[PDB]
């Protein structure tokens, strides 16, 4: 009866939140849960309601999707097609202990927290969570790569720029497919791990120089990287894939403009392999609500 | 190695023929295209199957289909009908070699019929290894669209280690897969066991795809039986790439309740430019022959 007593509303998300639902259920604990309706499923210890019929005073902690909220502080469910804010005013009802958890964050999320005086767990800056999560991620992207594409991803040169904990994981497995990869970064261990990967480096400040000739290009830093000049000089069929978090590291507008295809894609876990990813989150959920 | 002085007679298609017409332009071959009406290329004269000057054409190409049994020709390109039939064909020169992936009882019997030489690139081993490439990717990607885990550290069985599944299973080894190929031949099993993937002998099957998360078939025969699916996991997802009707016994895998798909066209559809380089490539070499 690990959770017994203890009282958590899980606010939207997407199939990922199904592995969590189901093992906090398990464990006995007490289960308010917003944004799925549309969820057919019962589980014991579980009672859907609208936001509005929270009972704040008496939760122990509010699980949002590994996305957060957005700005005005929307919460994204693929189970409901009703509109769901989280506010200040909610957050405040909660009892002083109460523990918000997300994936990420952002400057909304963090002003409520700030001023509600809510700790606030953020699971993706665990680098262990981070880096078993890169791996759907890796397949999605190699999915999608496939998928858009009219060419083979064997044989094509491929340019991934970061080599963080999700960089490093994607140009791995672009490379195992066959793809003659290359990677951008600043820092020097990480161009001299890229070689080591037996991958080409380049400084991330040559990308405009070393991208006009890729074929498909992922970038995974959080920051405005592929410029407008970068794209003026890559082939007309480029495809970018941009898996840093909003707004993403890629002009858009650019893009669009001078006819790249360019896509901003998160959430490919929960597409992907939601039944991986959300088992390993319900598993440190699990842990970390007990504590 | 030019083209020069050839001429070809382009039928149909789809997005795959664009290189073909492509490099056969730079290599100055002339170029009749029927059912691209609505395209647009450089040095090709668009036209219709009725206006063709059999007279003078070396060489037709068809799609990789072929045609109907009725000679029926498709195309992505036009809303025009199109037949090919045996009295063109006969007005062709001797030395007139019709071109096709695969071939049909129809257009066997028109080559019998008129004497002229049908080449099936799909018979070639060279077409048949580039094509499993693009295959592979497209076997990849099905298999993380289908599935609700990771192919990393999934169980993936391929039967056959040919042309097709070496490809295959070497890609799934890549992304991490815990990979196991069945294979009869004691030498591809030891070949199976060089790639470092895990050997089982193909009449093991119904045993050793226990504990299968995805399982793929490239053998062209019913080895993917009811003993075999009656012994598989319920979430089982089977890909079968043999050439139809396949390997597998879809009839009971329905009832048993087991996602079985048999999936023809990878190249085509997922990476059409290289499958179509791919042919465009052999294509100019096999033109230029005396």
């Amino acid at each position: 009866g690990m959770l017994t007593g203890k009282h958590v509303v899980i606010i939207g998300g997407d199939a990922r939140q199904l592995e969590i639902i189901r093992k906090l259920s398990t464990f006995d604990a007490k289960i308010s849960l917003v944004g799925f309706d549309q969820l057919d499923d019962g589980f014991i210890g579980v009672t859907k309601m609208r936001i509005d019929e929270v009972d704040w005073n008496t939760v122990d902690a509010i699980l949002l999707p590994i996305s957060g909220t957005n700005e005005a502080g929307k919460v994204d469910t693929i189970f409901s097609n009703e509109s769901i804010v989280l506010t200040e005013e909610m957050i405040e009802k909660t009892p002083n202990h109460c523990v918000v958890y997300s994936g990420i964050s952002n400057t909304y999320l963090n002003q409520c927290m700030k001023k509600t005086n809510r700790t606030l767990v953020k699971l993706m800056e665990r680098d262990d969570i981070a880096i078993y999560n890169s791996i759907p991620t890796a397949e999605g992207t190699i999915m999608m790569a496939i998928q858009h594409t009219d060419f083979t991803i064997h044989g094509a040169n491929v340019a991934v720029l970061g080599l963080g904990r999700v960089g490093m994981s994607v140009a791995r497995k672009f490379a195992a497919l066959g793809a003659k990869v290359k990677v951008g970064a600043r820092e020097s261990d990480l161009l001299a791990r890229i070689a080591e990967m037996g991958m080409e480096p380049f400084h991330i400040s040559k990308a405009a120089q070393e991208l006009r000739d890729v074929d498909v290009c992922i970038n995974t830093i959080p920051a405005l990287v592929v410029t407008a000049n970068v794209l003026a000089e890559m082939p007309s069929h480029t495809f970018v894939i941009d898996l840093a978090s909003k707004p993403g590291g890629t002009d858009f507008r650019y893009a669009e403009k001078r006819g790249i295809k360019a896509l901003l894609v998160p959430g490919l876990p929960g597409i992907v392999a939601p039944k991986t990813a959300g088992r390993i989150l319900a598993d440190v959920l699990v842990k970390l609500l007990a504590e």
